[PDB]
């Protein structure tokens, strides 16, 4: 038995290996691989057959793929003790004067954020590409970030997460080859991962 | 003022943003970017000028680059409470029967590990490409990992690190363009990052 998974770091760093450790605990003869790649390379892995399952940021070219989706609101991550931690939610103008940690310029997620805060004076920001970099900077008191909740979950013991007043789609995809035969093991992983993902998001106030 | 950095996730996830948050705390007008990329893409970023500084796994093609180095022994990461946590050091045969979390097949680091344990019976392993995935799996009790200490440092509160009896080179590179004019800001970052990296490694028993 062999299972090969490819995912972006947002999930490959924290959520997916937490799940994988549950999945395999009683499958001692299941050979597994879990590759952290950029989403673009996640797709190329699934298409070339180098990976059975892919997890990638949305959106992607869906041609040769079977694609399941999750959309969740992005959350605001702020350092412990920040003025904003004492709020029910965070609006664009609450961010005025703050150093904002931004995702990478030109990505769909980054532009959604940038559009939601088009009404505030732009200060010098920090640009990153990994959600985990942003969350580490938040933890260090360097600024605040609007991020996908999947990554944020690994930091809830050391930063504060608050809902944003504006819905910013933080979508990722579970990706399969459109070409292929049924796979019991793949159907099981994907299915249980959703249950596991949905449980965590709902139990932390990040999903309906 | 603008600073652009590209690094592999092993450093871009944890160490580099910890440092960046110190570097910028009193530079409110310094525009910074910190991109997590695969090492191969880290080099392409530095060569094309899309990044001023690169941090990448060793080794790389050194042609158009100025390259500074750190080599440190890889450490063994084991779950809290593991039998091996009670040892001064871990040898190859101490790993017999353990589920080993391996780096990606065919990489120089992965083959160094695999060579150091050629004398043990091979059991089904878990293959990953990010050190943070491996360390998360260790934390979950899924197995043990031989990893670069740079990444391991972000987990010392939740796993146990022990020296390996065999020296496995865990090298990374600070990378600059061979083409260019002096840069005060780049010289400062790199210099202080080394001081910061060296401090942490020495203060955690991971460097001489
Ligand atoms: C860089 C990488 N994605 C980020 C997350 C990007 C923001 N999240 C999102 N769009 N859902 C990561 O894995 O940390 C990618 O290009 O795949
Ligand atoms: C996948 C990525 N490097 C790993 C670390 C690989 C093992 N460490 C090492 N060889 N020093 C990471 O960033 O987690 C790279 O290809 O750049």
């Amino acid at each position: 038995a062999t299972l090969r998974i490819a995912a972006m770091p947002a999930l490959a760093n924290g959520l997916l290996p937490r799940f994988l450790a549950q999945f395999i605990r009683d499958r001692p003869n299941l050979q597994v691989s879990l590759m952290g790649l950029p989403s673009s390379m996640v797709m190329e892995a699934v298409a070339s057959g180098r990976a059975d399952i892919g997890y990638a940021d949305g959106p992607q070219e869906r041609q040769g793929f079977l694609i399941e989706t999750r959309s969740l609101p992005a959350v605001v991550a702020v350092p412990m003790g920040h003025r904003l931690a004492g709020l029910d939610r965070v609006t664009p103008q609450d961010l005025a004067g703050e150093r904002i940690i931004k995702q990478e310029t030109g990505t769909l997620f980054a532009m959604r954020v940038e559009v939601a805060i088009g009404g505030i004076q732009r200060r010098p920001s920090i640009e990153v590409s990994l959600s985990h970099t942003a969350l580490s900077l938040v933890r260090e008191g360097a600024g605040i970030a609007i991020i996908d909740p999947a990554a944020a979950i690994e930091f809830t013991d050391r930063i504060v997460l608050r809902p944003f007043s504006i819905f910013i789609d933080a979508e990722f995809l579970e990706v399969r080859s459109a070409i292929g035969a049924p796979s019991t093991i793949v159907d099981r992983f994907t299915t249980e991962f959703w249950r596991f993902h949905d449980d965590l998001m709902k139990q932390n106030g990040l999903m309906e």
